């Protein structure tokens, strides 16, 4: 499981870092304000202080999202179950 | 469930056309600015940049969430376990 | 299931008719606008054109979205499965 | 399940305490527009009416999306399963 989750943390990291790239590249963000945007697209949290402004990355963000979403999401679930909810219930018990 | 896959993709094709011919047509959009719209209401981001206007989009984009949630998330659910996982197993071997 | 759904559905109205009623009232929204607010927030959107500007408002926005995700995603998920899903499947077949 | 669900709410109040108190401190907001930026985060309906202006804010809300959410969804989830359903059974038969 340690290796589920594993295999879903590369493969985030290796998502955000595209969207990174991208809207740094064609959107013109700073590279922290990329990553913050990608995180903030794919959580589905959409604060929109940034939004894409040309055709480009109007159709790369709806590709991004629909591939982006199930990632994502998956990986926060693996990690609440297998590493944040263990973590709690050890806290209740003392060594 | 190839064919699973496909009832779900063409319904999504359908339903994201609905809302780039409404949001063109009544809210003024260019078609690349619907669609887009349409995709970022429907999965939930909501940047927030394009909103509608009148009350006759306010009114539509009411029931189109309701109804399109639903097919939406279920596209991607489809898409993510049936289409990204195998191929990411398969990436883990080599032919 | 037909009265499933009858429940999920009655009670979102309901909830709806809730947020409809205080923001028109203490945010000062049209009453179109407060059920669009409200149908905006609870599926968790947020486009942000509306939004709470006094105090009492961000209260009640963090309670009422709280209250009511759990249900305005299960009335979703009953239209889904119990509605659409086998109206589509009788498309598939003539009668 | 009254200690499930109290798990799952102490942890809440302490979480949404976490960002009210960065959010406060760091980016200067009202003790109580963080809290309500915090609620509006963490369950992704995102308005944008607050966002975080400073690089340390745009980390912070990184991870804490990360890990809050699935605490967040759980929550709701015990909250809505186990108290609002049942006393919603219990409105339907008179005592
Ligand atoms: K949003
Ligand atoms: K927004
Ligand atoms: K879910
Ligand atoms: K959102
Ligand atoms: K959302």
């Amino acid at each position: 499981k340690d290796k589920e989750f594993q295999v879903l943390f590369v493969l985030t990291i290796l998502t955000l870092i595209s969207g990174t790239i991208f809207y740094s590249t064609v959107e013109g963000l700073r590279p922290i304000d990329a990553l913050y945007f990608s995180v903030v697209t794919l959580t589905t949290v959409g604060y929109g202080d940034f939004s894409p402004q040309t055709d480009f990355g109007k159709i790369f963000t709806i590709l991004y999202i629909f591939i982006g979403i199930g990632l994502v999401f998956g990986f926060i679930h693996k990690l609440a179950v297998n590493v944040q909810l263990p973590s709690i219930l050890s806290n209740l018990v003392p060594r």
